[PDB]
């Protein structure tokens, strides 16, 4: 569904996986964030927002369109503490889509940190979060490309069921998470 | 009389009982309030709650931009006594909407749930005393979350027979079985 | 401006006898309360003025009045730690005369706890609370509908000395608390 | 002296007299408040402020200064801690003489705590407060009209050259504070 | 656009001598003042800025300025924890050569804290703060005029090689610390 | 390349090497900063924000950049405490560089207190800053121009290796730094 995210990131229930969600309704262009969320996670998802907000020309998000929205990121199990910087890539790819009326690909999930420069940037604990990620019966996670070596000592049986796709680049994330090509318009050629 | 009212199970303090959830909508310039001793994770799901209203305004028969000259209070009586938790969820979205479309809810029932943004009902914990509170407040039909059925099989014989309890999942069901003309 | 009312409620030395007063001047829709108020009376204030937001027109008031109005409540003996929801229904019998101008009754206070949707609540230490008004020469006093059990608890001389009314809402208070027809 | 009035409030090496000083410039109505004062002083600031706005109209002072102009309260001994309401009637006439350009007579001084109705309270520690009057040099003295029995255990000596005036309103000191005519 | 100005005031490290730097840049009137300051030194901050807005025209500023203006006080070393009313005339100082351009000579030190009328009021730690300014190889040193005494306690040596200007009022510090007379 | 600037700060765990990044998308003028920064390293952002508007005309920026733009410094490893004075002149540059458009050399490496007066102050740690610039791969290092001292006790293996170049104002540090011309 739009504005809806599966995340892998830390959890004060171990650190499974996320159901990050949003909302864009018609306001003064506030953003609100809650889900019992400490403030490094916090962080990830106001720098999540800078990414989109300084994209939205490729993104086609309109800057005054923008300014009469209001953002609302929850991360429902309300009650369960979570924190760290890796559902940065999920913040961004939900907020996208939120603002997109784009939907978010199915059996998809994510893990990793976002920077301002759009990179992602690699977490700590993938095991758990694969874990997670299998035991939840997703089918492709999207990790940092600086996380392939952790692949390793992964289970094999788990990393079969998985359809791992590491990335460098939030661009990466948003076109394989999200369905309709996120940014710019299609342009085809032939020989 | 711009101000809805519903009956919700929460936890609370003194064992997480029976709720009178109140929130108000008057003329105003879009500012949400909240008091009645409220935890934190019950203050975000007053936030989590007006904003499944604000996205399905129009959905509901709502004015869209009805926030921009509205102030919204949201308060739970009894305002000394320290309540928290997502269970009251439901109940203040569903108070919302009563206060919004002027459309008054059915006193005679009670709900608990934790909601969330894209309108589903999630399991809640604590749904004997909950229902138990019911129960000794008289209340005659229940909401509970659907994921809560397998939690009734533990709910006294008496109460479960007492009360008419109605397992949902999104808030659409809420709705129309907890308003008078929805 | 600065209407005043005789309310019932708890102070750092217990129940006590206070004197609420609201100054509502020509601003910009600003409340401020002081008075050494704890959390709860804080939240009481809010309360009892989003009730007269929701029954401005009712009560002939301008359904904008905040918009272009300061509210400052101040509860005197500011060095005094006070808190709790009993002296609710007070500010808001302070707020509804403030804006109206309807004086309120002397030789009249009131113990209550006000809900949004205009509900009177049962507090506690009626006794202490009835023996302040007695000692001050109170000649009526307004208590919780739900309180009267609490009566049989208070000294015979002290009960029939003091003119006391159970209210159910706030209607009630307002009635027999202002001096003129609301 | 405009805006400066020597009040007897409680600082935190003891409850001597302090300078308090105003500053009402040109601009948007914001209200400032220095030199290490309590929460206690600091409404009690707040309670004056808002008796100078509801009797703005009649003190010569455009009741709509306060969205017009800044007003920064301050009282020097910038790291000596004070607090208390003992200075509240200091204040108000401290802000009124700003507003109004009306300079305040010397060699006196005043305690006493304000409500918005504009009764004087009584204060405490009387004693050292008129013993700090004398060591200031100050002439005449303003108390609250019911520290007058307080009068008794006070030294014939101190009370000898001193002009005590216990007043009950704040018209009183206004009139007996300020040189112009309020 | 920035001025600057050396004063002598309380710091972790001690009584130091401190750069106070102060940017007046376009803006809507904020003020804005870091550096690891305790609350007494904000504090000052702002007595010292409503002295350059109540003194505004007289001082050559066009009044209303803080109307198009910013203000941002810093006091290097932000690492370093710096506290104390002593830097009082400096932050003044500093805005007044900011907002008229006129340049602080920097031969010149000063301790003294501001009271809203423009007295200068004595500060402590005389004997540290002046051998700092030594130290620093200071020739101009501005002090309270009510700290004279204290120059009994700090070594000759010192002193002799210091000129120092004990000052009651702030024109007097401007005057001896603007490099063009004002 | 543009808005990010290699940084030599304090951390928690030990890699000086910071990438200060700064995002200057359309807005209203609203300041934040993230990437669990102390007060000091938020302090430090905040003087560099101030020294650019201070010199806007003079880097071609526009005066009213801090109105129509929101400014968002992160500093990646969103986890990772940072905290000190050290990365201003990072800050400045990379917030300059945002503003302008200008691209960031990625072979310059700095550390540096900044004021508002545009100087820039010796830091600490400079052996650990230096040879994180080392291993790092840094090829050219800016350095406080009073941390020169501070050189000869580094081991000649790492400082052989690096292009220091010690300044004392921002100009030389934007002009070496910044990919074409301020």
């Amino acid at each position: 569904r739009v504005g809806q995210v599966t995340g892998l990131a830390w959890t004060e229930v171990g650190g499974d996986l996320l159901t990050i969600e949003t909302a864009c309704v018609p306001g003064k262009g506030k953003l609100t964030y809650t889900g019992s969320l400490g403030e490094v996670m916090q962080e990830s998802i106001q720098a999540a927002l800078t990414v989109v907000r300084a994209r939205a020309e490729k993104l086609g998000i309109n800057p005054d369109f923008y300014e009469k929205r209001d953002i609302h990121v929850h991360v429902p199990e309300g009650a369960t503490p979570k924190d760290g910087p890796a559902a940065g890539i999920a913040m961004c790819t939900a907020l996208v889509s939120c603002l997109t009326g784009n939907p978010v690909r199915a059996d998809v999930a994510m893990t990793g940190e976002i920077t301002l420069r759009g990179q992602v940037l690699p977490i700590g604990g993938l095991k758990e979060k694969l874990l997670a990620a299998h035991r939840g019966g997703i089918k492709t996670v999207l990790i940092p490309f600086e996380n392939k070596r952790d692949l390793e000592e992964i289970p094999d049986n788990v990393i079969a069921d998985l359809d791992i796709h590491p990335v460098k680049r939030i661009e990466e994330v948003l076109t394989l998470a999200l369905q309709n090509e996120p940014s710019g318009m299609q342009v085809v050629t032939a020989k």
